[PDB]
């Protein structure tokens, strides 16, 4: 199928593409580069083992992406671009509701005017809000994400639910991501985030690699077995995959299709330090600190949906998941060169 | 003060435009012109005694919007606009999305720009939900509106919530309307509704002036006092004097502040009906129907708080809301002229 790739350059949509690629399809990459480099294109082709094009623009550019749209005969589109810093979102909403509502707003009111009916959203747990049940089920009723980013997620996939109302046509799909991590086992190609990573792996790995001290643990009195927080990791390249069957076959199937992409167990920090330092081969160094404004004590995914519907289950494991991305920041301690 | 009143030609702002005109405040009105017409504003300049500034522009326009707010030196914002027909918000939901909640994130972010940081936002008894407590209370947590256009309301009073927690020194009202209905005394301004009016007031009018055969009542089994539909019905005069009032009392006082705007009191369907007859001096015509998709059975304002707080509260009667109604209906049964 012809697909156009929103965020395309970014993390998850970097691995997608190459699976993508992997399987044929023909890919249409819209970045606007924000959040990512031009020299990891080269590096989805090669890994894809075809090329993609590439497009620089943004999504709230509607008349650029009702151009494409048309340009590229696109079957179905698959949504990741967006800003997604928990953090900044507080200090900083309106960036955060224009470019995640507007972004998609403007793209979906493309796509209307293009007659492209297939749609594929990059979601979030954070949609469930604060729920004492887990995991989390897709049958659940959304809850009250606590920061604008996870209220602007929210908010998409209720804008995204009524438009299928209005335009029964149309076939979305609603992928709920718990928390990814991992890279493309070659270890050419992982996350590359700029400044201090907000999340959990990368900041291992920074530690890993001698750039940041210590790790903090953002809490250690958690009603959990260890006391620290745990969360439903995923490996990108498990992400990806989802992400092609999910297309290829809610593709012109009529309905919003909302599926929970998880491993379906939850991982403590502790679990996902040891298995950094065993992966890396020394201990990576870290202090317990106090809890993080907004954080919950546990959560994962039941994703036996998308087992069940999609016939789609993770594969790979939380030592790939560490091991990947120390080959990735071992082999490129500087990420994408500019 | 200095303000701009997005809408301010339309039904419940170009009441508050002469309401405000009388207190002595500089009024510029920005209207798109997509549901009045500029036939109202001799009106308004007329019955509210000084020159308001009229610019035909779309809140969408975020650079006009800028420029317009540094352009006037404007103090305060008072956002009227948007889209407002609940039934055609659920056939095309992207059009209420934009121009609702693009639309005033477009609007407070040329604010934004322009340092201005006095708000007052259009809001509604929709974002309530489906609450069975009544009378509604600003102290109840939102639920979730059943259309497009309820959801709306909702998402930009949460988008509003959250740049004021990025800024802290905006002050913005949330003003929550319930049914606002009558005319102003004069019978010379009052709602021109185009085509089918979607709301009772108006279509009762229609039916006592001979455009149209019989009000429909929707259901008449409802768990209520005479079977039919309660609501809080509210004088448009009334509502642009609370607006006045909330804008003189709130600006630069940091902070949201959320207030129901309604009588405080609930009225059946057969009420108003009955209310109009005697106004008009003929028997409305009606008939019972079939319940509306949607419509809740009663439900009405708890209006202490702004009566506390604001010292305002409801002066008009039912009676006057009829009456003012069909003055201005017999008056001008062709509305404004184009
Ligand atoms: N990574 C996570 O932990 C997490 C979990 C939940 C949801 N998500 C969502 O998945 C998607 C992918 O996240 P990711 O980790 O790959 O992030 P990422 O930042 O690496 O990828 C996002 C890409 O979007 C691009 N982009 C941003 N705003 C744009 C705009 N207006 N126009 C065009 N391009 C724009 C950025 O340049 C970047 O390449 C995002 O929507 C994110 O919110 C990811
Ligand atoms: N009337 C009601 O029953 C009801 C109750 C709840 C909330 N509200 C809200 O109160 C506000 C006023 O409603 P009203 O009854 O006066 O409606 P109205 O349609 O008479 O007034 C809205 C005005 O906004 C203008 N407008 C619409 N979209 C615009 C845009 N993008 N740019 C610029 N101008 C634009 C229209 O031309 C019109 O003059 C609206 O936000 C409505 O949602 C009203
Ligand atoms: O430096 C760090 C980073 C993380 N953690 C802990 O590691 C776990 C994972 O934290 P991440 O920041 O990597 O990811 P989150 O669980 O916070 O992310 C989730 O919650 C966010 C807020 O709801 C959403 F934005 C997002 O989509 C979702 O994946 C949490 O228990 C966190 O407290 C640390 O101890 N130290
Ligand atoms: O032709 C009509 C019109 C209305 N009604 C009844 O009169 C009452 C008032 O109906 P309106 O349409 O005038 O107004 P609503 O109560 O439906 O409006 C409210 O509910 C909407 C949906 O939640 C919101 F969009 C809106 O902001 C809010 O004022 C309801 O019981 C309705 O069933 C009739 O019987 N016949
Ligand atoms: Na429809
Ligand atoms: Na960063
Ligand atoms: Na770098
Ligand atoms: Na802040
Ligand atoms: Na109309
Ligand atoms: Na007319």
């Amino acid at each position: 199928m012809r697909v156009l790739v929103t965020g395309g350059s970014g993390y998850i949509g970097s691995h997608t593409c190459v699976q993508l690629l992997q399987n044929g399809h023909d890919v249409i990459i819209l970045d606007n580069l924000c959040n990512s480099k031009r020299s990891v294109l080269p590096v989805i082709e090669r890994l894809g083992g075809k090329h993609p094009t590439f497009v620089e623009g943004d999504i709230r550019n509607e008349a650029l992406m009702t151009e494409i749209l048309h340009d590229h005969a696109i079957d179905t589109v698959i949504h990741f671009a967006g800003l997604k810093a928990v953090g900044e979102s507080v200090q900083k909403p309106l960036e955060y509701y224009d470019n995640n509502v507007n972004g998609t707003l403007r793209l979906i009111s493309a796509m209307r005017a293009a007659n492209v009916k297939n749609f594929i959203f990059s979601s979030s747990a954070t949609v469930y809000g604060d729920n004492p049940k887990i995991p989390y089920v897709e049958s659940f009723p959304t809850g009250t994400p606590q920061s604008p980013y996870g209220k602007s997620k929210l908010m998409v996939e209720q804008i995204l639910t009524d438009l299928q109302k209005a335009q029964p046509d149309w076939s979305i799909a609603l992928l709920r991501y718990f928390n990814p991590v991992g890279a493309h086992p070659s270890g050419d190609m992982g996350e590359d985030p700029q400044g201090i990573p907000n999340n959990l792996m990368p900041y291992i790995a920074q530690v890993a690699v001698g750039r940041r001290d210590s790790l903090a643990i953002f809490g250690n009195d958690y009603p959990t077995e260890d006391g620290t927080g745990v969360r439903d990791y995923i490996h990108v390249m498990d992400l990806a995959d989802g992400h092609v069957v999910a297309m290829e076959k809610l593709a012109n199937k009529p309905g919003v299709h909302i599926y929970n992409l998880g491993a379906g167990v939850g991982n403590s920090v502790l679990d996902v330090v040891n298995a950094f330092s065993k992966a890396c081969g020394k201990p990576v160094n870290y202090h317990f600190a106090p809890r993080r404004e907004g954080d919950l004590p546990a959560y994962w995914a039941d994703a036996s949906k998308a087992d069940r519907e999609l016939n789609w289950r993770v594969t790979r494991t939380l030592d790939e998941m560490a091991q990947d991305t120390w080959h990735w920041q071992s082999r490129h301690p500087q990420g994408y060169p500019d």
